[PDB]
């Protein structure tokens, strides 16, 4: 996954359970850019114990081998009906009691999952990623808690990856705007376009009245993405993408030009994207992205992008 | 409303009906920074015709006199408020079929409201403000419609302010990011922090479980705000404040430091704010805002803000 002029971009897969790893590797995945950990929490009568979580994370870590696996801490919410969770009704569930916030106020979940991931990190290169981050305060508190549990495992005599990398899933406009200060604290970003676009454009995709307004290729959201990417690069770090847009061949060349460091998508699409990257010149795509992200409307931007693709 | 070093800031009030105008002037209001036009649409069974809106807007425009009045186009929403609108039920009303869009796809609203406002602009300096703008595409379509209705009104023999000023209420992060491109098309900005903070931090204020996360004074929202202000100034234009935060003396000094051009509130607080602006140095507040908005945490920001005091 390196361009004709030598720009390397890690192309990975998204997985939901151990099984999907097989199909990922069959399709040439260069790693796991997103491990959805919802499968363990959903459809149970009790929270998935730390031992079961450790077993699953071990399974994936060992199934990958030399590849790195990014674990996404719980990202559930109100919509997903979990009967043993006693959820509250919210006027705007898409904007309410969900993701990291649940974890932070229900500390059992955090403790279990973080300890499990830390233990599993001893059998592979694991990375921890948090969703729905909005403030540097949350990341600092989370680093405190991570160090607490790291020491708790040390005092128990259990081995873990002391150099374990921590990252944020930049899916809120807040994290995108304060991206430079978060990049001063964590190791990587993974934007997950879906939620970033929905929050930036203030549009619910599952609302047929304005579904026509969901445009991840609009200058606003794409320039926020470029801001996050440049923030990561300013700190000598990197940014990835695991949202659907990563698996979109219409945006692959543009995102490459923007300097994106990692693509993560559903296994099936990995080959196509790979090909594009291997047959594109990174500097020309960077010039394209520079010219594009300066347009005021999605249509002019797409005109330029498709014009470039016309070669 | 001028500082001791000579920075002028038009400080206005927000109003809900003609009556409230009185309360503004008693407190030294220098204008109306936003006329909320929901009062006419709510508690009805039919859309308020252009004539009723024209009467109300004329009333306000003439009640002000030489002052400028910013009328805010409809900002309706909600689960199901007025049944004569045949609302659809939506999982996320705060993120769904909102006013500005409501107007655009139910176009009768546009012609009615814009015709009324343009006609009333002949009796005072009126300005039009749009909420919930997210894209230059929407603003361009609305400018097309505004010119359509201005010319159509000309052929009807009605007089209006040919220099009628147009502005955007920047309440979505999208509009905040494309502020420079929007400033090349409209005349002014007027930020609605209420909704902007909710959209940037992805927090529903009316959700008690995470209400503690609503922080309009966090570096994220405030840096988006400064982005909008500098975008307006880059185009030689101006930006105002219409959210509740404008009426907060805790933030007024900082907002002035950021280069804000207008404050708008329910009038009651105008005296307080007035004093502050006249008793603060704009350049010192500029330095304060520069160093403050560079902090990574809300608490450090608040520390510096209160330290200045």
């Amino acid at each position: 996954a390196i361009t004709l002029d030598g720009h390397q971009v890690e192309v990975c897969a998204n997985i939901g359970t151990v099984r999907d790893v097989e199909g990922a590797e069959r399709n040439g995945a260069e790693g796991v850019g997103l491990y959805r950990t919802e499968f363990l929490f959903m459809d149970r009568d009790a929270l998935p114990t730390e031992e079961e979580q450790f077993a699953a994370y071990k399974a994936v870590a060992e199934a990958c081998g030399s590849q790195a696996v990014i674990v996404r801490t719980m990202d559930i919410g109100g919509d997903k009906e979990l009967p043993y969770m006693n959820f509250p009704k919210e006027e705007n569930p898409f904007l309410g009691w969900r993701a990291i916030r649940i974890a932070m106020d229900r500390r059992e979940i955090l403790r279990d999952q973080l300890r499990a991931i830390l233990r599993a990190s001893a059998f592979g290169k694991l990375r921890i990623m948090f969703p729905m981050i909005i403030s540097v305060e949350e990341v600092r508190a989370l680093r405190k808690e991570i160090e607490i549990y790291k020491q708790e495992l040390r005092d128990e005599g259990k081995a873990f990856d002391e150099s374990i990398e921590i990252g944020v899933m930049v899916e809120t406009p807040a994290a995108a705007t304060i991206a430079r200060h978060l990049a001063k604290e964590v190791d990587f970003f993974s934007i997950g376009t879906n939620d970033l676009t929905q929050y930036t454009l203030a549009v619910d995709r599952g609302n047929d009245m304005i579904s026509h307004l969901y445009q991840p290729m609009s200058p606003s959201v794409l320039n926020l993405i470029k801001q996050v990417i440049d923030a990561s690069h300013a700190e000598g770090k990197w940014t990835g993408m695991c949202g659907e847009l990563a698996g979109d061949e219409r945006a692959t060349l543009l995102l490459l030009g923007m300097g994106l460091d990692e693509f993560s998508m559903s296994a099936i699409s990995i080959p196509r994207i790979k090909k594009i990257i291997r047959n594109t010149n990174f500097e020309d795509a960077k010039v394209l992205a520079e010219q594009a992200l300066a347009q005021p409307t999605t249509d002019e931007l797409m005109t330029l992008v498709n014009k470039f693709i016309e070669e």
